[PDB]
C-alpha cells in the first residue's frame, strides 16, 4: 500500500498517495470535485476525482458501483478511461471514500471556439468512441459540449460528468422508456450543427418548447411515426399541432460541406429507427479523410446485470471495494 497524505482543498478534504502532487481544484459535481494533479511515476498530468457522498444511499452507492465498473471497462482511444483507482481505507469497515485518476485533458468541446475540417475529426472521434461503448450494450443518453474533453492537440474522449435538453432525442423528450441507442447519434447531430454554426440548434426553454424547436426542423411525424407511439398523451400532443413541414438542410445549414449537410439528415431524424449508427456513420462519405475500418474497435462484452438487482447499501459497497482491489492499470 503506497503511503497517503493529507490536506484541504476548500470545502472538500483530500487523502491521496504521495504519487499524485500539487493538486488544483479544477471544478464541483454533485457527484464529486475534481483535483487536477501531477503523477510523478508517469510524469502525466492527471485529474482526480474524489466521489461526494460514495455511500450516502441506496442510489449513490449503486452510481459509485457503476461509476467503477464503467471506468474500468472503457479502453479505447476517444472514450475516458481509468489509469488508477485509490481509497485511503486499509479495510472494508473503514471503507468510505473513493478516488478515481484519469488523464488531464483541459477543455470541454465547449470552449473551443470550428474549420470543416475539425469538425470532421471532432465529429469523428465521438462516432468512433460511440461505435466503441455502443458495441457493449451502453447507451450514453446524456453527450452534449461539456461532457466531451478535447485536449490542445484537437484529440477527443467522450466522458460523463454530472443545459441537457438541448441535446437529447425527441423520444426521451416525449418521456418514452423504449429507446434504443441512436438516442446518442441525435445529440452527436446536435452538437455538429453547433460547431458548424457556432449556435445551439434547439435551445428549448423545457421538455415543450424543446419539442416544438425539433418539429419546427425535422417536421410533424408522418402517418408511420405516430403509428408507433405508444402514449395516447405523447400522441395526442404532436397531432394537436399546427403541421409542420421537414425544412431543407441545406437551407438550414447555409454554405457548410455539402457531405455534412447530408449526414446532419441522417443524424436528426425523428424516428430512431431510420436514425443511422455511430457504426453506420463512421462510414459516411464525410469521414473518408479519417475512416480506417480497421482501427475502429468494438469493446469487450459488458456484464450489466448488476443494473437489475436491488441491493443494500454493504453490498453495493463491498462489490465496489472488491473493484478497487482487484484494479490493474494501463500499460
Ligand atoms: C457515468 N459514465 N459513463 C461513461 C461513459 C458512458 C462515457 C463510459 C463515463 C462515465 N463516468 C465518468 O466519465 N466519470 C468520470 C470520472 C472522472 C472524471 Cl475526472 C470525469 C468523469
Amino acid at each position: 500500500r503506497p503511503t497517503f497524505y493529507r490536506q484541504e482543498l476548500n470545502k472538500t478534504i483530500w487523502e491521496v498517495p504521495e504519487r499524485y502532487q500539487n493538486l488544483s481544484p479544477v471544478g464541483s459535481g454533485a457527484y464529486g470535485s475534481v483535483c487536477a494533479a501531477f503523477d510523478t511515476k508517469t510524469g502525466l498530468r492527471v485529474a482526480v476525482k474524489k466521489l461526494s457522498r460514495p455511500f450516502q444511499s441506496i442510489i449513490h452507492a449503486k452510481r459509485t458501483y457503476r461509476e467503477l465498473r464503467l471506468l474500468k471497462h472503457m479502453k479505447h482511444e476517444n472514450v475516458i478511461g481509468l489509469l488508477d483507482v485509490f481509497t485511503p481505507a486499509r479495510s472494508l469497515e473503514e471503507f468510505n471514500d473513493v478516488y478515481l485518476v484519469t488523464h488531464l485533458m483541459g477543455a470541454d468541446l465547449n470552449n473551443i471556439v470550428l474549420t470543416d475540417d475539425h469538425v470532421q475529426f471532432l465529429i469523428y472521434q465521438i462516432l468512433r468512441g460511440l461505435k466503441y461503448i455502443h458495441s457493449a450494450d451502453i447507451i450514453h443518453r446524456d453527450l452534449k459540449p461539456s461532457n466531451l474533453a478535447v485536449n490542445e492537440d484537437c484529440e477527443l474522449k467522450i466522458l460523463d460528468f454530472g443545459a441537457t435538453r438541448w441535446y437529447r432525442a425527441p423520444e426521451i423528450m416525449l418521456n418514452w422508456m423504449h429507446y434504443n441507442q441512436t438516442v446518442d447519434i441525435w445529440s452527436v447531430g446536435c452538437i455538429m450543427a453547433e460547431l458548424l454554426t457556432g449556435r445551439t440548434l434547439f435551445p428549448g426553454t423545457d421538455h415543450i418548447d424543446q419539442l416544438k424547436l425539433i418539429l419546427r426542423l425535422v417536421g410533424t411525424p408522418g402517418a408511420e411515426l405516430l403509428k408507433k407511439i405508444s402514449s395516447e398523451s405523447a400522441r395526442n400532443y404532436i397531432q394537436s399541432l399546427t403541421q409542420m413541414p421537414k425544412m431543407n438542410f441545406a437551407n438550414v445549414f447555409i454554405g457548410a460541406n455539402p457531405l455534412a449537410v447530408d449526414l446532419l439528415e441522417k443524424m436528426l431524424v425523428l424516428d430512431s429507427d431510420k436514425r443511422i449508427t455511430a457504426a453506420q456513420a463512421l462510414a459516411h462519405a464525410y469521414f473518408a479523410q479519417y475512416h480506417d475500418p480497421d482501427d475502429e474497435p468494438v469493446a469487450d462484452p459488458y456484464d450489466q446485470s448488476f443494473e437489475s438487482r436491488d441491493l443494500l447499501i454493504d453490498e453495493w459497497k463491498s462489490l465496489t471495494y472488491d473493484e478497487v482491489i482487484s484494479f490493474v492499470p494501463p500499460p
